[PDB]
């Protein structure tokens, strides 16, 4: 039986306006017309796999040339969605600690491809990247049209294209896909983007987790009851996610780690402190 | 050839939060990170068709028992969406004015089933009721959970049910429904809310006309660019509505009512000057 490792690595804090996490969380009223939003701090994370069969990244956090005049983000981007991280903090200098190179990558699962979660696919040249066709088809077209604001970040696309990333699109109507031993995608389909990738991973000691991403903000959009996203591509999509993922970890008796959920990520242990066998 | 008249009635204004209306009109930023929404007026209106093969109305606006403390809105509800109006105001009297009473007319079309399009059902005990199937059954299980908070009113809906309402349900996949020469109804279906209904009216002298209601509040709601308001059930299939409209209005060369367009309001004729025939 195989026994992986399975580190969680910090890749910083954003912050934003609240009403993108939780719509409407705070409206106004006779006795507060001019009622006020706040702009609240959350994790950027990805998880490693360190697995007999090979190596598996979920996510990859955000380009370290993203911020800054020369930044890659759109001048209006930067503002509403600022990023904050220290070096040891980028993602290439995680995976070093560990004694890990890209090319030492064998499959990247990219959950969407927003700029805080696709920022740094361009650097696993060695890998298969698996991603939704229709979170795919999407970015591309945005490309196309010389989209330069947004939540997808043509720079980012420009490279993806540049460095000939290998790509592996799972197809709107396509099954969960076995990874590798006790490792599986899950096609999530449109909700908060055009299409949403999962992972469920089943480890001997620790037992089952569920990595939700954006799917899943924070325990507070859990619930239940359930409280969406500001803006949503596929509201009917997004709310029968949830409750999917809810069956699930009920079912296989697994734990749900959501996308950026603060409280939730100060418990992990991260990969400066060991791992999850 | 029939000659018709359509008369427009004025039955108040409301307030809300205009993120309500316009999701997201105003994010916060790292230089604006507490930044503050408004309240927005705007009108609640009704259409009546004088048709020689019968009258004809479109949505009946708020109850006049909405407001107030033994009112039938929840405490919450009445301070989002506060409803302002004078007893000239309310439906049955504008429809006095005219000279027409509620058992005069013949076909009551609801938009949707939301406080301000649906108050005054209860009314109509001598028209056929056509809604949707889809809003109806939401309408009806909002009741059956005795939900007191949100948009669809217990009260009114107690009162339809007692005052034996005749309903004409739109199902998901019928097509538009001819009510009489030159006036047919919409299925715009699931956006809004769980079921949209339009209508759409040709006279002889002033061409074509598309009531859309709440498939698109205002012009900057219409664009384009489409602009989504800050709530909506399906997400999609708002946006497939209001596209739908855009292409009807240009084939038929109509203009397009929306539903709560202030500056729209003011240019057209109501029912204290004229009508439109
Ligand atoms: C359609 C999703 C909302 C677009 C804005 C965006 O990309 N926001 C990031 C911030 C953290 O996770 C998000 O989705
Ligand atoms: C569709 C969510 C409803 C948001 C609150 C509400 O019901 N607002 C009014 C005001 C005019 O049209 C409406 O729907
Ligand atoms: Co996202
Ligand atoms: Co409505
Ligand atoms: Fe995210
Ligand atoms: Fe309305």
């Amino acid at each position: 039986k195989a026994r992986p490792k399975l580190y969680v690595m910090d890749n910083g804090r954003m912050r934003m306006d609240k009403n993108w996490m939780i719509a409407m969380h705070n409206p106004a009223t006779i006795h507060n017309p001019n009622a006020q939003t706040e702009f609240v701090e959350f994790p950027i994370y990805t998880v490693l796999i360190d697995h007999p069969e090979g190596k598996i990244l979920f996510d990859t956090s955000c380009n370290p040339n993203s911020m800054g005049p020369q930044g890659r983000w759109a001048e209006s981007t930067q503002q509403m969605f600022p990023w904050t991280a220290t070096e040891e903090c980028y993602l290439h200098n995680r995976l070093e600690q560990l004694k890990v190179r890209p090319e030492d990558i064998r499959y990247v699962v990219a959950s969407h491809l927003h700029l805080d979660h696709a920022g740094c696919l361009e650097m696993f040249t060695n890998a298969t990247i698996i991603v939704h066709e229709d979170e795919f088809n999407g970015a591309l077209q945005c490309y196309a049209r010389n989209q330069k604001e947004g939540a997808y970040i043509w720079a980012d696309i420009d490279a993806w294209i540049k460095n000939n990333l290998q790509w592996r699109t799972v197809k709107r109507h396509e099954d969960n896909i076995l990874l590798a031993e006790g490792v599986k995608v899950l096609n999530f389909g449109s909700g908060h983007a055009w299409g949403m990738l999962g992972l469920h991973v089943e480890l001997p000691e620790t037992g089952g987790i569920i990595l939700a991403s954006d799917a899943i903000y924070t325990a507070e959009s859990y619930g239940p009851p359930i409280k969406p996203p500001g803006i949503i591509y596929d509201s009917l999509g997004y709310m029968n996610t949830v409750e999917r993922i809810r069956r699930i970890a009920q079912e296989t008796k697994s734990q749900v780690w959501f996308g950026h959920d603060a409280e939730q990520f100060k418990k992990f242990r991260k990969s400066t402190e060991g791992y999850y066998e």
